[PDB]
C-alpha cells in the first residue's frame, strides 16, 4: 500500500505544519515529563575529589497534541536515529556535572519510539561523572548519600515540568556489586525546586546510599597498628635486665606509627575536622609514648638507686612499676578498644 | 561501457528508493547480522580499577533484498568509505564500555563491500576500553574472565537479532602476548539476552579466559619475605650471650614485614575479603612476632635466674628453649608452605 | 491568529535586514552588555599548579534597535536554542583560561530571551579552569585571591565596553562549601583596562577571597613534629646511666625529622623563599639538633672524668648540664611557639 | 589570459567526468604509492606501557590518469588545502596504534601538489602513539626495536599495493637527540604481508634500533648498591671487640638492600623472566646475607669458647675465621663482577 | 546611505572574482606576512618531560592587492570573526608542538581588521605545549633556551615567506612572573630556514632565555645534607668511651644519605651525564662514608691495644687519629665547599 518512507517523510518535514522549535501545546499547560532512570554500571568512585561515574541511559516519556497519526494498524513505530531534531526533545542538564562526553559506537546510541496518541520513548546511554558533596565524618563506617539533580535549563515552572514515575522509580543493573560500597535498595527520591534571578526552573532529584564494606581498613591499618601496640607491650617482658633495647623499642615503634598515621592520610582528600581513624591513631600513638615515658620514669629510679649505692626500697619501686604497667596496659586498651567499638556501633544503629 | 561513477550514483541516490531510515526487508523477520571478531592488540590490562583496552575490527555481514544489481560481470564490489550513510549499518554498543572513541588517520578507518545477492562487509577499528568484573579470590593464580558484550540499542528481539560466526569465532592477531596474562585459545563463547521495560534486546557475548603468568609475583615478594623469615630464624643463632641485637633484630624485622605488607596492596584496589598473600604475610609476620614472643620468655627465664642468684635448672630450661625454639621453626614453618602450595595447586588444578 | 514559527521566521530571516555578521546600532555608541556570574560549583582548587575548576552561568544582556517587534501581548519571549547565530552575542574570553570547554547533555545548554524592547538574556554553563597566581608566603593561614577576567576579543573601547549589575554582583550556589577554603562573602570587585599595540580593549574582572580553614595542617604535621620534639625531651630523663640510648634516639630523631620535612613539602610547589612551615621545621630540627650537641658536651665531659679517674667538680659539671638541660628547653619552646603563633595571628588580623 | 580559480573549477567539479568515489585507472592494475618517512621528533618512550611518541610526516606519491592537464607552463601546481576530497588519497592506517589525533593549527597541517603528469605529493603531521613488543631480557643494554606497520584498509594486493622509496627510504630531523637511548642510522627496513579471512592486505613496515646510552643506571642503582656492599665488608674490620655492631649493620644492609631492590622494579613493567637487574641484586643480597651468616657462626665459635672457659684452638679458629673471611670476599667478588661485565660485553658484541 | 552589510557581501562572496583558495598576487613575488607575538601567561613548565604551556595571540599581517574598497571614509574596518574563510589566512605550524587545541568561549577568539589599502590584522589565542631539548648539564644553574619554530606548511621559499617585526618583537604580559624562572628581557631571535626533499620552506624561531631563580634547591637538599655531614662530625666528639653509637650514627647517616641522593633524582628525567648534584651528594656520601672508615681503624688500633694487654704507643696512636680526624673534617671539607661554588660562580658568570 503507501510507502513508510513517504509516510515518515509526511508526518515529519515540510508536509508538517510545526517547525520542532516550538513547544508541544504552546500557549497551554506545561507537558510533564516522565522520566525512568536505569543504572548501566555503578562504580570508579573516587575519594579524593568527592564524585562518581555512573552511566544512567535516561528513557523521558511526553505527549503531543501533534505527531499524531491515527493510520496505522499497529500501537506504536520504531524511528530512526537521524530523526532526532524533528522530535524535539525537552532541555535536561544536571547540575553537579563534570564533563559527561556522549557515545558513539557506529551510530548514534539513541532510542526513539512514537504511538498513536503522542508517547514517546526516548533514552540515551551517558557516562556521568557527578560531584557529590559526601560528609566524612566517621571515615570507617562512612554513610555517604550520593544525588543526581535532573534540572532544565531556559524552559521555567509555568513552561516545563519534569516529573517521576509510578511503575519503578530508579532500575538497576542485574547482578552488579561494587568492591568500596554495597548499593541500598531504599532508593529514597524527592524532588527540590530552583529560583534563580531570571524565574523558577524545576529540578528533580534521587538520592542514593552508600555504605562502607568494612573489612579492608581492618586488615590494612587496624590489624597493623594492633600488632605495633602488643609489640610495645611485649617491649617490657622482653627486656628487663638491660635498658637501652627497651628504649630503642619505644623510638621506632613511636617513629613507624607516626610513619603509618602520616601514610594513612594519602588517598585522603584534605578535610579540617577529626575523623575516627585520627582519634584510633592519636590513642595508640599515646599509648606506646606513655609506655615510653613509665619507662623513663623506671630509669630515673634506676639511676636514684644507683647513684644511691633504702635500696631495697627502690629495687621494691622498680618492681612495683614494672608489674602494674604490664598489668595496667591490656585492661586500659581493651576497655576503650571496647567503649571505641560500642560507641560507632550503636551510632551506626542509630544512622541505620 | 557504462560508467562507475553512474552505476554507483544509480544504485544508492535519488534513483533507489530506500531512504536507508528503514530497516531491510520491513514488516518481515528480523535480519540476522553475522559478527566476526579480531582483536588487534590486546594488552594494558589496568588491575586497580578493573577495566582493559583492546581495538577489535567488528566486520558484520547481513544480507537486504535491496542493492542488487545482478549487472556487473563480477562476484562483489569495493566501494568508497564515504558512502557509509547509505547502507543502514546496524546499531550495536557495548553494555560494560568506556569511553570508546573512533580512529581517525587520513580517512575513516572503515571497510565496505557489497555483492550481487546484497552480503556485505564492514569492520572498524575501535579501541575499546572495556570494565570487567574480576574476582579477585586468589591474587597470584587468578583466573579471571573478561567478557564484550554485543548489544543493539532500538531494535528488539522481533525486530534485529545478532548472531556469531560458523567458519571462525574471535581471531586474535598473529605473534602476540601478553606479560601479565597467557591469553587462553578455548575462547568460550555463548549468549544471553536482555529484558527491559520496554521490551526484548538480544545481547550476544564472548568470554576470554586470563590467567597470571606466575614468576614477577615471587621474585617481588615470595623471595624477600621468605629472606626475612630466614633472618629472624638466624637472629637465635647469630645473638646468644648478649639479649640486645636478638630484640632489636625481632623489633626491626616486624616492623620491615608491616612495611612491606602495606606496601604490598599499594596496586590492589580496595577489597574486603582476604587473598593468599594477606595470608602468606599475616603467617610470616606470626612467625616473627612469635620468635620474638620466645625470646621475651627466654629473657623471663634469664631474669629469674638472674635474681635468684636451682640455678642449673634454669640454666637447663632457656638452653632447652633454645635448642627445642631453632629445631621447631623450620619443620612449622616448611609443612605450612608445602601445606599452603598445596592448597592452591590443587584448587588451581581443579579450577583448570 | 498568526502562527508562532511564521512570526519567528519573519522576525530572524530573510525578512530581516540584518545579516547578524554587523554590531547592533553600527556607527554609533558601543552597546554596554550587563553580567551577571552564578557560580554552579567552586571546588577542586589544584595547589601543586595553581588554578581552580569552577562552572558559571555567565547571563549577559544588551539592548538593540533591531529586533523589536511590539505586537505580541507579553513582555517576554522564550526562543529555541537553535537560533544563537541570528542573535549576534557578543565575543567574551577570559585571560587566564585553561581548557575550559562547552557542555553538550542532549541539547545546547543555553538559555534565549528577548523582550518587546530587546532586553535579551542569554546565559552559559561553562566549566572554566583558571590560573591564578596565588602568593604562598605563609602557607598555613594562607590568605589568597582569585580572579576572572571578562574580555572583549575583537571589539575595541569605542566599540564594545562590557560592565557589571547593580542588582547583585556575583552570586553563589546555595548550600555549598569548600574543605580547602570558606568562600568570603565580601566579593569585591572592579574593573581594570588593557592596552595592546592593537587598541584599547575592556577587561571586567571580580576578585574571590579564599582563607585555609586551619585544623588538617595542624592534625597532619604540627602535632606529630610536636610529639618528636618531646620525645628529645624525655630522651634525657630516659637515659642517664648509659648514653648510647641517647645517640641512637637523637639520631633517628633527626632523620625522621628531616624524612617529615621532606616528605611535608611533597603537594607544595617548588617556591624559592620561606613560608612559616619552613621555618617551623627547621627550628624544631635545631632544637632536636642542639639536645644531641648538648650530650655530645656530656660525653666530654664524662670522658675527661673517665681520664681523669677534680673527680667531684666533673660530676658536679655533668650533673648541672643535666639538670640545667632539661629545664631550659620547655622555657626556650615554649615561649618561641607562643612567639610564632602571637607573631601570625597579629599579622592575621592586619591582614584581615 | 585564463583565471587560476576557473583551472582550478575545470581541472575538479562538475566539469571532471571522475566523482573521486572511484580508485584511479579502476579495472586495471593496481596504482603504487611511494611512502616518505620523516621523523620530526621521537622522544617521550614510555617503558612501563611499552609505546612511544612519534610525529611522522608521510608524504606519499601516486600516478594517475586522471588530472592531466599539459596546458600550463610550469612543471607543478601548489594546490589549496581545502581540495582534498577531490585528490582521493588513498587509505592507510597503522596496526600498532594508540590514539594518534589529527593537528590543527590555523588550517589543515597539509601538502598537496600536483604535476602534468599526475605524480602528487601529500604529507600529514601526525603525532602517533605506537605500541612495540619490546624484549627486556637484559635491562642495562637492552637493545629494543621499533616498528611501524603502514597497511591499508579495503583495498586487497590486486587492488591496491604499497612501496618503499630508492632516493632515501626513512629521514630524520636534523639535530636531534634522546637522553634514553641513541637512533642507530643503520635503518634496516622490508616489508611483510597480512592474511585475513576477507583478502589479501598489503602491510609494509620500518624497524628502528635503540640501544640505552649507559650511565644513569650505573650512576642510581650500581654505585650505590656497590658502596652497601663495601660497608658490609668495613663491617669485618670496623668492629672485632664487640659483636651487636656487626649484628646491626648486617641486618640493616640486608633490609635497605631488599629496599632498593624492591624501589629498583617502581619503573618497570611487570614480567616473569630475570633480568640482569635481577641477578645483580640477589647475588649482592647473597653477599651481605652471607656475610652476617659467617658472623652467627663466628659467634658461635665465640659462644662455645665462653661455655668452654681447648681455649687457645677456639681462638685460634675464630681468628682464622676472621682473617680468611675478610680476604675471601674482595677476591669472589671481584671475579664475579668482571665475570658478569664480561658476560655481557661479549653477549652485546655479539649482538651487534 | 549604503548598507554595511550589503557592502560586505559585495566585498567577499558571489562579486568577488577571488574564491580565496588562489593565493594573493599569484604568479607574482610571495607576500610577506608580519608576525607579532605577545605571551598571554607563561608557566607550567614540565622539567621530566622538556615541555611548557604557553598561549600565544599570534597577530598577522599581510598585504594583498585584492579586498581593496577604497570608499569608506575611514582608515581600518572591524570584521565580523564568521567571515574567516573569505580572507584565506596563511599557514603556519610549529614544528615542535604537542597538542595545542584551539579555545572556545561563547565564539571563535579570533580578531579581523581591514584597511584599505589592504593590511589586515588577526590574531588567535592559542594554547601550545611546546617541546624543548633543555640541557641540564648543571642542575641548579641551569640555564635553559626554549624556542618556538614558526614555520609554514606547503607554501615554499619562493610562494610564502614569513619575516618578523621591526616596533617590537615578542611582547609580554604585564606583571608576569614564574616560582621557578626569571624571564629573560634580551629575548634574542633570528631565523633558520628549513630544506626537506619536496622544497625550501621558510621557518622563523625566537629564543627565550630562563634561569633557575635559586632558594629552594638550597632549603630542600644543600640544607639537610649540609646538616647530614654535620651529624657526622659530631659523631666523633659526641662518642669517645664507647664505639657502638659511633658506629651506628655512621650507618644510618650513610643510608639517609643513599635514601636522599635516591629520592632527590624522582622528579628529574632519567639521563646520562653527571649533574652538580651527583657531584654534591657523592663527595658528601664520600666523607661520612671515609669518616666511617677513620672509626673502623680506629677501632682496630683499640682491638689491638686490647691483644696486647707498647701499650702507651697504641693510646697515643688512638688520641692522635681523634684529634688530627676532627681538624681535618672542616679545613677538607669547607676548602672543598667554596672550591665548588667559586667552580660554578665562575661559569654561570662566564654563561652570562
Ligand atoms: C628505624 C631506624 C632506621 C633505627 C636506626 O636506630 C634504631 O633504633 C632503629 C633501628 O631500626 C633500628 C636499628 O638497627 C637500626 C640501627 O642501627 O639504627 C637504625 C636501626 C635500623
Ligand atoms: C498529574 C498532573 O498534574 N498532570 C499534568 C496535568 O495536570 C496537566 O493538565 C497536563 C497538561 O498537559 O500535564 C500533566
Ligand atoms: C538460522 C536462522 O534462524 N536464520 C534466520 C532465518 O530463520 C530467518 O528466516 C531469516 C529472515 O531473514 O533470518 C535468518
Ligand atoms: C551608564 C552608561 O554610560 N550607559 C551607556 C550610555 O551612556 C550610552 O549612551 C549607551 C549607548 O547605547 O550605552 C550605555
Ligand atoms: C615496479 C613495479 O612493479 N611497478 C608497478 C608496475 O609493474 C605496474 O604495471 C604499475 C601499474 O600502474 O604499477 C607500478
Ligand atoms: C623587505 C622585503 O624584502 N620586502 C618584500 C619585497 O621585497 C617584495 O617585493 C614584496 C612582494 O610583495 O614582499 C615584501
Amino acid at each position: 500500500p503507501m510507502p513508510p518512507s513517504e509516510f515518515l517523510d509526511k508526518l515529519m518535514g515540510k508536509v508538517s505544519g510545526y517547525d520542532a522549535r516550538i513547544r508541544p501545546n504552546f500557549k497551554g499547560p506545561p507537558v510533564n515529563v516522565t522520566c525512568n532512570i536505569f543504572i548501566n554500571s555503578f562504580g570508579s568512585i573516587a575519594e579524593t575529589t568527592m564524585d562518581y561515574r555512573v552511566n544512567i541511559f535516561l528513557r523521558q516519556q511526553w505527549n503531543d497534541p501533534r505527531l499524531a497519526y491515527s493510520e496505522y494498524p499497529d500501537d506504536s513505530l520504531d524511528l530512526d536515529p537521524s530523526m532526532l531534531d524533528s522530535i524535539w526533545k525537552p532541555d535536561l542538564f544536571f547540575a553537579n556535572e563534570k564533563g559527561a562526553n556522549f557515545h558513539e559506537v557506529t551510530t548514534d546510541n539513541k532510542l526513539l519510539r512514537i504511538s498513536k496518541n503522542g508517547n514517546v520513548l526516548y533514552s540515551i546511554r551517558i557516562t556521568l561523572v557527578l560531584a557529590c558533596p559526601m560528609d566524612l565524618k566517621n571515615f570507617p563506617m562512612d554513610v555517604q548519600t550520593c544525588i543526581m539533580q535532573l534540572e532544565s535549563f531556559g524552559y521555567t515552572m509555568n513552561d516545563l515540568i519534569f516529573e517521576w514515575d509510578e511503575k519503578g522509580a530508579v532500575q538497576v543493573a542485574d547482578g552488579l556489586t561494587l568492591p568500596q560500597f554495597i548499593l541500598k535498595e531504599e532508593k529514597d527520591l524527592r524532588y527540590c525546586t530552583k529560583h534563580y534571578n531570571t524565574g523558577k526552573f524545576t529540578c528533580i532529584e534521587a538520592r542514593f546510599h552508600l555504605e562502607r564494606q568494612m573489612g579492608y581498613y581492618l586488615i590494612q591499618m587496624y590489624i597493623p597498628s594492633l600488632l605495633i601496640v602488643i609489640l610495645s607491650w611485649v617491649s617490657f617482658w622482653i627486656n628487663m635486665d638491660a635498658a637501652p633495647a627497651r628504649v630503642g623499642l619505644g623510638i621506632t615503634t613511636v617513629l613507624t606509627m607516626t610513619t603509618q598515621s602520616s601514610g594513612s592520610r594519602a588517598s585522603l582528600p584534605k578535610v579540617s575536622y577529626v575523623k575516627a581513624i585520627d582519634i584510633w591513631m592519636a590513642v595508640c600513638l599515646l599509648f606506646v609514648f606513655s609506655a615510653l615515658l613509665e619507662y623513663a620514669a623506671v630509669n630515673f629510679i634506676a639511676r636514684q638507686h644507683k647513684e644511691l649505692l633504702m635500696r631495697k626500697l627502690f629495687i621494691s619501686r622498680a618492681k612495683r612499676i614494672d608489674t602494674v604497667s604490664r598489668v595496667a596496659f591490656p585492661l586500659v586498651f581493651l576497655i576503650f578498644n571496647i567503649f571505641y567499638w560500642i560507641t560507632y556501633k550503636i551510632i551506626r544503629s542509630e544512622d541505620i
